């Protein structure tokens, strides 16, 4: 009885028409579904819903305990660098990012396999389980 | 140039050891690695990192802006329920809940076609993209 799959992800966000520019146009994504406060996108594979709070302060920090990491190529990393900068986003073998309200995102381009071996070499005081 | 699937998704949390015992045992993840302040998991195929950060405050609301939500097979609902109930999970065709610290997550037994097709007939004066 283990859990299949990641089933979709849900964010918050201040302005619909802002975040459904960023994750369709900037992000390539297919936006399937709108209502006055609600919109439904797959990107990557991944339904991903968004739920308008137009409430959510501005003056204040939020979003800081989480970070979604999406796969792209190695070879395509300066095209998605120069993406997000040509698109003014906020650029904090990894991209960090936000979207418009501050959801931390990132693209990488490796494996947990990759990582896991990359630190038996640069962390080796980790513990490591099979 | 589009991105190719998710990577892998990260969480602070304020006690490795409490988070280690959510994921792995109740949800029956894979630890894979362990540091003193991190340790990642594959959960229903999905790379977790967890970070431990002890000062988030406790008298706080955070987490508040995002869902992650995981597929189950309809018939395991009943299993989950009681799974989480009898491990004194906080629970709130889904089952909503939250992991120690209060990150918001839900198991969900259809698919984003299934709820395309509902919400057709439930709530028509959205608006759907082909």
């Amino acid at each position: 009885h283990h859990l299949k799959s990641i089933n979709h992800i849900c964010f918050s966000v201040r302005n619909l028409n802002d975040s459904i520019h960023f994750y369709r146009d900037i992000l390539l994504g297919k936006l399937l579904l709108t209502g006055k406060k609600t919109a439904y996108f797959e990107l990557a594979g991944l339904w991903i819903a968004l739920n308008e709070e137009k409430d959510i302060p501005r003056n204040e920090i939020h979003f800081s305990y989480t970070h979604i990491a999406f796969t792209i190529d190695d070879s395509e990393f300066k095209y998605w660098h120069q993406r997000l900068k040509d698109n003014n986003v906020n650029i904090l073998q990894s991209i960090y990012f936000t979207d418009p309200d501050g959801h931390k995102l990132e693209l990488h381009t490796g494996t947990l396999e990759n990582r896991l071996n990359y630190y038996k070499e640069a962390k080796p005081h980790m513990t490591f389980y099979k």
